[PDB]
Order: C-alpha cells, then sequence, then structure tokens
C-alpha cells in the first residue's frame, strides 16, 4: 500500500504515501478504469472541518497545540449553533493554495504557493461581484507580467443563494450561429453567447467579441456586465517566418481565468471563485484554434503553405499545428505577455512532482490531462508514471446555473 | 449496470455492458487511479472454471451453447484436468482464443483487423531450431514482400513452468545497441541489455548502427540458442525525406514488420509464453518514439540542425517541428517501397468506428486512452476526445518477466 512510480525514460522511481491521505473517490473501480472520463448537514460538516484544521496546524509545525485544540472547539460550536463555520483569513489563504496544489489535472501547479488570494466573502451584489473580478483581472494581468490570482466569494448557505459566476471563464470571445450554417465568431461558446443576448446584450457580431460578464449574487436573478477593454490585453497572432500569418486576422486574450469551478475547503463550498494564472502555449493554438469543434483554422492555414491536404498521409495538420503554435509564443513573447511553452511546463512539471515527492509524499496527478495535445511523447510528463487521487481541498465541477437557477 | 463514454466531439455516446464480463482486477481502486502505470505454475483448483468461462465463450460466439457437442466437450476437457492436471485446445479453440486476445487488447489501436489474423498452430514444436523453422516462416508469411499480413505463431503451453518455450527477443526483427567505452550508444539503445546477452551466447557483432539481432530461441526449459534470420528474409525500408534531400545522408533505415515475441498468450486457463506476433507500422512507432525518444536514436537534435533551427529555446518548437519531418519521411519512405504502414490519422479514426461498431455488436470495446492516444498531435486525431472504459477481459496477452532474469541455467 506504498505505492512507486516509474519515470521510464530515467528510470528515477517515487514513493507515493500521501494518497494515504485520500478521502473522495476516484469513479474507477477494481474491474474498471475511468481515467479517460471527463466527469468524476451538520454531521456531515464537523469532520469535515477537523479534517481541514488537522492538516492546517500541522503545517504551520503547531499540531496538538492549544491554539490547535482552540480553534477545533470554537468550530465545533459555532457549526452546533449556526449550522456553519466561516475561515479565518489564514484559513482561507491556506485553503486556496492547496486546492490548486491538489489539482491532479494541472501542470501549472509547481507555482502553486504563489497565489494571490482575494477574499470577496463581503460582497453581497452583481455590481458588486463585477467591482471585484475588475480588481481581480486587472491586478492578474500586470500589464502582461501574469499574476496568479483567485477571488472569493461567499460560502454557499442553503443552495438558494448561491453565487455564480455564469461565464465558464471571465474572459471569453463569441460564438454566433449563422444562417449559412457554420459558426462565426467562437463555437465553444454558441450557447452562453445565446444567453447573454437571450438576456440583453447587444452582439457586436464579429470573430473577437469579448462576452460581457453575467454575474449572481445571492442567488437572486444574473447580471451583464461589460468589463472595460482596456482591462482586457489582447495579443496580436503572427509568425516570425510567415509574413501572411499577421494577415489571417487572429488574437488572444492574455489571462486564462476559470470562472465556473466550486472550491471546496473543510466542507465549506465557494460556488463562486475566479481564478486565474497564465496559458501554455498550446492551450490557445492546439485547442483553442485547431479543434474541430472549435476555431478549426488548420485547414486555411496549411493551404497558406501550400501544404498537400489531399492525404492525411503528408501530415499536413501536424506542420501546421505546429507553425500557429510557433505563433502563439511567438506573438505573446514579443508583446511581453506571460506564456509558457509545452516544454518548459513539463520540465517544470516533472520538477514539482520530485519536490512533493520529496517534501509532501507525494503529488496526485492525472496523465490524460497533463501531457500536452501535441508532442506528446518529446516532453519528459509522457514517460512518467503517475497516481491520480483526489485531496482535499479542491476545486469541483458544479452543473451550470442556467440548468437550475429558479429564475 | 450500464455504463456510458461520450465523445465529447461529436456528442455520440455509447453504453458499455461488457464491463461486466470483466474478470481480472484494473489495478485501480475507488480512492486510487493507476490508469498510468506500464505495468501494474497455475493448478487444476482454479483451471476448470478459467476452461469452463472460455469455452461458454466459444461455443456462445459460434450459436451453439448448450449444444450437445458444448457439454460433451466441457466433459472431455474436464476429464483430461482432473487426469493430466491440463488440457489441449482444439485447433478451432486455438484460432478463436488468439483473435480475442487481440480483439482484447485494450492499449491497440489496431484492433478494426482482429478477426483477419493468420494463425500458426507451432504446438508440436519441440527443439530451438524447430522454433527457428517456424519463425522463418511467420516472418515470410507476414512479410510477403512487402503487402504485409496480420500473423501469430503459437509454440507449446507452460506445463510445470519448468519447461517454457520463450523467444528472448523483445521483437523478432530488431536492431543491436552497443554501449560504448565513452559512455555513448551505437545502435539502438533501447537494445543494448539484450544485445549483450546475445554477445555473450557468442554472437558475433558486426557492431554497425543497424545490426539485425539474432534469434535468442529457448525450447521446453532449455538454455536458449542463437540463429541468424537470413538477410533476405528481413525487409528493410532506407529512410528519405521527400522534401530534403540531406534526409538520406543521415543512413538511416527501418525494418518493416512489427513483430511482438515477449508477451504471454492466456487463453482458457492456458498460459503460451512463447507466441510471437505481428501486423504493421503506425508511422509513429518508428518516427516518434523509435528516432525521437531521448532513450533511443534521438536523431532530433541532427534533424533539426540540418533544417537550421532556432536549437536555443524550446519555445521556438524545433523539437516538434523535428519530429513532424521525420515523421514525414517515414511514412514517405514506406510508401515509395510499397511497404504496408499507416499514419496516426488514418488509424485511430478506423479505431473509432472500429469502437463504435463493437459497442454495438458486442455491448462494448476495452480502451487504455492512455496507450491509444498517438504520441504526437493527440487532440488533432477523434481519439483524444473519446472517453473510453479500460478493463481486462480473457482471452488476453499478457507481460512476462524476462526470460534471462528467471531462467534455470543448464549447461
Ligand atoms: C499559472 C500558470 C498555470 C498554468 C500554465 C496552468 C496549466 C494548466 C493546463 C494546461 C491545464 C489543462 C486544461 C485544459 O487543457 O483544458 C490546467 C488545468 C487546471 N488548472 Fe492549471 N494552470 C495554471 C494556473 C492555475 C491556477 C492559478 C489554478 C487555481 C488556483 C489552476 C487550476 C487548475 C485546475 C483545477 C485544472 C483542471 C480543471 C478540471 O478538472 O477540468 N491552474 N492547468
Ligand atoms: C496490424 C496492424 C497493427 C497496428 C497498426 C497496431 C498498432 C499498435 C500500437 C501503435 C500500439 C502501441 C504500441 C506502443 O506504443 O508501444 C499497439 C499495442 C498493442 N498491440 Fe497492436 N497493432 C497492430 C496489430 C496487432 C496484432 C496482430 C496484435 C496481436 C495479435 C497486436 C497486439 C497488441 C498488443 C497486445 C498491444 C499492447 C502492448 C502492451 O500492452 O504493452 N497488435 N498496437
Ligand atoms: C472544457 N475543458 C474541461 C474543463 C472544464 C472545466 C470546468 N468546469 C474547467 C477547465 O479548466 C481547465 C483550466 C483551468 C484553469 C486554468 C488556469 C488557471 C490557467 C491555465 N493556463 N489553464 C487553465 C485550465 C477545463
Ligand atoms: C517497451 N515498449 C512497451 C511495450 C512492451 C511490450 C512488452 N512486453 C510490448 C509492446 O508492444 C506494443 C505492440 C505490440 C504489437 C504490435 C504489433 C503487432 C504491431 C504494431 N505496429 N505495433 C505493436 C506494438 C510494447
Ligand atoms: C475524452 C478525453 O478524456 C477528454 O476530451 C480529455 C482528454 N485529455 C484532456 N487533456 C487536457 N489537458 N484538456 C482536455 O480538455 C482534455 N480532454
Ligand atoms: C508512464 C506512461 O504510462 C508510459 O510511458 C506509457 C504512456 N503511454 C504510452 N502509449 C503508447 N502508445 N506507447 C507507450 O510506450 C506509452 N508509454
Ligand atoms: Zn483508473
Amino acid at each position: 500500500r506504498f505505492l512507486k512510480v516509474k519515470n521510464w525514460e530515467t528510470d528515477v522511481v517515487l514513493t507515493d504515501t500521501l494518497h494515504l491521505k485520500s478521502t473522495l473517490e476516484t469513479g474507477c473501480t477494481e474491474h474498471i478504469c475511468m481515467g479517460s472520463i471527463m466527469l468524476p448537514t451538520k454531521d456531515q460538516l464537523f469532520p469535515l472541518a477537523k479534517e481541514f484544521l488537522d492538516q492546517y496546524y500541522s503545517s504551520i509545525k503547531r499540531f496538538g497545540s492549544k491554539a490547535h485544540m482552540d480553534r477545533l472547539e470554537e468550530v465545533n460550536k459555532e457549526i452546533e449553533s449556526t449550522s456553519t463555520y466561516q475561515l479565518k483569513d489564514t484559513e482561507l489563504i491556506y485553503g486556496a493554495k492547496h486546492a490548486w496544489r491538489n489539482a491532479s489535472r494541472c501542470v501549472g501547479r509547481i507555482q502553486w504557493s504563489k497565489l494571490q488570494v482575494f477574499d470577496a466573502r463581503d460582497c453581497t451584489t452583481a455590481h458588486g461581484m463585477f467591482n471585484y473580478i475588475c480588481n481581480h483581472v486587472k491586478y492578474a494581468t500586470n500589464k502582461g507580467n501574469l499574476r496568479s490570482a483567485i477571488t472569493i466569494f461567499p460560502q454557499r448557505t442553503d443552495g438558494k443563494h448561491d453565487f455564480r459566476v455564469w461565464n465558464s471563464q471571465l474572459i471569453r470571445y463569441a460564438g454566433y450561429k449563422q444562417p449559412d450554417g457554420s459558426t462565426l465568431g467562437d463555437p465553444a461558446n454558441v450557447q452562453f453567447t445565446e444567453i447573454c443576448i437571450q438576456q440583453g446584450w447587444k452582439a457586436p457580431r464579429g470573430r473577437f467579441d469579448v462576452l460581457p460578464l453575467l454575474l449572481q449574487a445571492n442567488g437572486n436573478d444574473p447580471e451583464l456586465f461589460q468589463i472595460p477593454p482596456e482591462l482586457v490585453l489582447e495579443v496580436p497572432i503572427r509568425h516570425p517566418k510567415f509574413d501572411w500569418f499577421k494577415d489571417l486576422g487572429l488574437k488572444w486574450y492574455g489571462l486564462p481565468a476559470v470562472s465556473n469551478m466550486l472550491l471546496e475547503i473543510g466542507g465549506l463550498e465557494f460556488s463562486a471563485c475566479p481564478f486565474s494564472g497564465w496559458y501554455m502555449g498550446t492551450e490557445i493554438g492546439v485547442r483553442d484554434y485547431c479543434d474541430n469543434s472549435r476555431y478549426n483554422i488548420l485547414e486555411e492555414v496549411a493551404k497558406k503553405m501550400d501544404l498537400d491536404m489531399r492525404k492525411t498521409s503528408s501530415l499536413w495538420k501536424d506542420q501546421a499545428l505546429v507553425e500557429i503554435n510557433i505563433a502563439v509564443l511567438y506573438s505573446f513573447q514579443s508583446d511581453k505577455v506571460t506564456i509558457v511553452d509545452h516544454h518548459s511546463a513539463t520540465e517544470s512539471f516533472i520538477k514539482h512532482m520530485e519536490n512533493e515527492y520529496r517534501c509532501r509524499g507525494g503529488c496526485p496527478a492525472d496523465w490524460v490531462w497533463i501531457v500536452p495535445p501535441m508532442s506528446g511523447s518529446i516532453t519528459p510528463v509522457f514517460h512518467q508514471e503517475m497516481l491520480n487521487y483526489r485531496l482535499t481541498p479542491s476545486f469541483e465541477y458544479q452543473p451550470d446555473p442556467w440548468n437550475t437557477h429558479v429564475w
């Protein structure tokens, strides 16, 4: 029950013990592995609080202290009375950093302890949320010198007063259907783009229309807000070699900020907690441009390269996929916007793994998601065995609000 | 209990019932996933259920379940087990078994072909020379002058585990690897240890960058013996590039026939420890792994240099750029010489069709996403966005320990 993981490129073997602290379930069983599947009261709550507080006071080398037992009793009494409890700032910051630390699918976690936590638990309105989000975006962006951050809105109470950011990301481009049949803008967002228009948004109808924010406070109806353009840093996409690349009329936003997940800490549920870092190149160029259910500009690009698109055997898709990705990195780098390539990030992650096996006894990791979506086997994480398990605090999926929210 | 998988590119959803037939274990638990772990003398006690289950499968497939033929056969195998502590498969059973071991190979992207397998029955074989002969005929048949044909050759099953047939090579055709005094490696780095064993066993190494290794063959638990495959049987393809004329001067070539020989075939409880099988290459198996993996030929740098790439920072993606050209060359070379190869786009598309057809007619298709997704350009192939259930069905191909670690040396 003390598990080894082997890197088959270097024969380096790490032993995992951290997994024995895992609580939540994987979805797998002895007879079936689900590793490639996308998605997975008062009595319940106090063990959850205790587990969290126990790891907190251990991490500050005050396990078993009067401070520890006092805090434990304090929360216990607050629960039995108020049927919930509140985190101290220290615990709030610790929890958020560790939800990222434990995010098994994230290749970026070497940075995990350098996270800026914004406490928005005093927030009461959509307008308020807009202010907090604007401040988040501006701080994180930092004129291209991106900084990781999370903003945390009030915890769930009874599921009727949830704070929700309805956008999947704070910054994303609109996608509109054409009567012609195809898709203008960005196809991933077509339903949300409709919802916004369905909610009173005036669509500029371009390719790169920044979506409005659709914020829900205290469980009320959500509200549209237009992010100040001056806060949305964008990079024009050009190629260092192909001058015709500029002509394609492509750009992307510098700030990846996922806003639809739920942050769980010591049993408490933060349904609104937008968090952001900086892009790995492939997230935009491999997925956001070349996925079939996305921009799918591959064909167009290959044409301009005058590649033989008659047989798949020419690997024209591959060749084009590469140039596109060379351009993304070039464009961001030239504009002094933070970006990391997939070789650098994966090299960092292997180092981070070594650190976590060393100082923590392991590191939950989801190979299916850690391996970049291109050039997989020439990155060091490919030949790296990984163990995937669920630690807490954590980021979780949650239903789309429009499937739930009673209007 | 029914289970669903979703293709997130097409929103196509399929339902798996076949997983209920799963006997063996994944390595996973409710609290841990070992999905990316490479690898996570049997008595009459547990052998007859294993036999019965197989024969139940077999007779279901031929629509004779519960027939007199089915029951008698059960009886015949039963009495044969309790009398001899093992049993023999009929020829029909052996062929069915071998095909379904491939069909059940959750890590194999090429399974659309599983029903077209040429089974060579080598169970009457008794010596290493006899093994050499069977293997030569396999190679000749499978190669078919470049128009490749899937085949497997099956040597006698394990008895007490002291009389194993083994092919000590990991593949029937593979290039030598030589560690040099200065720490550098001549040839395929992946084969150094095996090359050394061979040399020790009396092999005379030509010590070139592309020496075909000799066969090292073990029959009936005896010490293995060295044989040289006749060169006219080993079909090789010089690697050149369609636009880059300097690519030929890298002096690269590869062999045409991928034939894996160190795995164990399990059928109805019986263990076939020597069972070499071959099909044909997916382009990336040579171009990405066999040339560009840092623990292999690793010509990435040289190809990059010759392309005059910016190799200063990784964010130029010179590595990615070279990799594509190398795979372009590999496919180019094979197609030009009319040697069967498939590119990773064609093969993953084929597999998705295979999978869908298997969910409808069989109730599922076990698949290992970690291994099915190609090692370059993953997300622009349709398997990347395809959810997959992994579980172990029998008959199957299994790993087994390297023979030189377990073998008792006679002399
Ligand atoms: C700072 C630079 C960062 C980089 C380069 C990075 C990289 C990545 C990448 C490439 C993915 C794969 C996602 C996909 O392909 O769709 C991912 C997933 C993820 N990231 Fe990071 N990340 C960073 C920061 C952060 C931060 C600050 C957080 C939270 C505080 C975070 C939490 C997550 C989570 C929870 C997932 C997986 C979500 C899921 O289960 O679907 N990341 N990350
Ligand atoms: C005919 C065309 C075939 C193609 C294109 C093909 C392709 C592949 C590829 C690319 C892999 C991954 C290998 C790696 O990355 O190391 C694989 C695995 C595998 N193949 Fe197929 N294969 C073919 C035929 C066959 C045949 C004829 C058999 C057996 C009768 C077979 C059995 C297997 C098995 C058992 C694995 C998994 C090996 C493991 O678990 O380590 N394949 N195949
Ligand atoms: C749709 N794909 C599945 C998917 C679903 C959900 C949900 N619910 C969230 C997803 O976020 C991946 C992610 C999250 C945070 C990131 C940060 C901070 C930085 C970065 N560079 N990349 C990131 C990628 C992905
Ligand atoms: C060390 N690498 C992992 C590895 C270990 C072992 C073991 N033990 C076997 C391996 O075979 C994968 C395989 C097997 C058969 C194949 C056939 C017939 C055709 C083809 N094109 N590719 C194939 C690939 C790979
Ligand atoms: C079907 C498949 O499991 C699913 O599309 C996953 C696979 N791996 C991934 N890996 C990353 N990094 N991001 C993704 O969206 C996905 N998608
Ligand atoms: C650690 C990891 O599981 C291991 O390196 C696997 C990953 N996926 C693979 N996939 C294929 N097709 N072939 C391989 O050799 C591997 N290696
Ligand atoms: Zn699993």
